[PDB]
């Protein structure tokens, strides 16, 4: 299992790696938004040195292979176990792409976004 | 329970035939290659013009949406592609533009096939 | 008459010409960001309105003349100084044509699409 | 540092010599017609099994890149098919659907000389 679910402090970069870890702690018993924070993360241009950390820990030989896989993952997350009450009307795929980019965004713009209101719609307690 | 069969049956129906017989004839052309015939797979389904096409593949190939077949789909082409098989033919590029780039290639070839000759980008790939 | 760097959105009421506008205005200073956005516009099939008032405005016989020479113009601009060192031995024909797609992804589906951050690789 | 003043003088770089024998010969007829000399060109540089010709081509016609060599004569054959003098010819069509099938007939007559007669296509172009 080259997944198989944390915490890193590896040589990490600035504000944005707080923020990030922040986020990860907040969620980290659900497991919808770990994946969404962590492709987030992935997909975050200003997270190099994290990504290839990651990429290396989860025994993949790049980093778009990991973020197909946390897709993957996502994907079947939203494949009706609760939240296609919550999917309704939207495909997977923009609301997928819909929550990473408020990720990014927050992180990059920590002022602009209430990236709790945000994520916690997807909280089932 | 194999979702991705190398072998198989593509449907006989109503498919816009038109686009349809474009993806059909390159399949048929590029059967050789592994990794180009997984390439004009994936410009199929991205393409929104083969909405029963794509549909038929989701449901054949066991998948419960489109999402998650072009997800396993892009995970071939890339085990292919970036794990080194034409990684001698791949350059300085990322594995995942070239892939967004010949899906791109083939959808604006099926969408204007007069406006773009697709064969001799496939063509590039050896083997 | 030729191409140099007047415009203000179009007649009706796309919203997706909003779009353009403000990463227009955004990346102003960067010169070959400007001409990326303009040659995705151009080949924007959502934007035939604004396409064909630039044909006229800039005084060019047609659409493929237009795109010609947006495309001479960025494939020029990666041979200056600056944008030559963020080659970094990629293919001009391919990462122009990967930026055109990925901001009418970023122009058809803002609410995802990251874009910012894509574009801001190209700063400096 | 002209750019794109017509003239002969082609060395033929290198290998592919049968491919370079039936673009010489195509380019030997047709070289009194300006607007399908480019049309070869054009499928010349767009081949990519002719990379030493087209190399020899991009440095000897002073240009930074292939890519920047097949826009030049993008623009001239639109300039020349749409306004001046093909119009005529050209009709309705969209001169850019035009361009890449005349280019597209001409590799893939390259490519097998046996199942393409482009004397043909090439011909509706002359006789102005
Ligand atoms: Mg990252
Ligand atoms: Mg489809
Ligand atoms: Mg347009
Ligand atoms: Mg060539
Ligand atoms: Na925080
Ligand atoms: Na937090
Ligand atoms: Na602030
Ligand atoms: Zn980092
Ligand atoms: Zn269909
Ligand atoms: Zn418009
Ligand atoms: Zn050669």
């Amino acid at each position: 299992g080259f997944l198989g679910i944390f915490f890193t402090g590896a040589d990490k970069n600035i504000e944005k790696a707080t923020l990030y870890k922040n986020l990860i702690a907040k969620y980290q018993n659900n497991h919808f938004i770990s994946l969404i924070i962590l492709s987030a993360l992935v997909s975050d241009s200003k997270t190099p040195l994290m990504t290839q950390y990651l990429v290396g820990y989860l025994d993949f030989p790049s980093k778009a292979l990991l973020a197909n896989k946390i897709t993957e993952l996502l994907l079947k997350e939203l494949e009706n176990p609760d939240m296609r009450e919550i999917l309704g009307s939207r495909l997977a795929t923009d609301v997928i792409e819909e929550l990473e980019t408020k990720i990014i965004r927050y992180i990059h713009n920590p002022a602009g976004s209430d990236i709790h209101s945000t994520l916690n719609l997807w909280t089932a307690d």
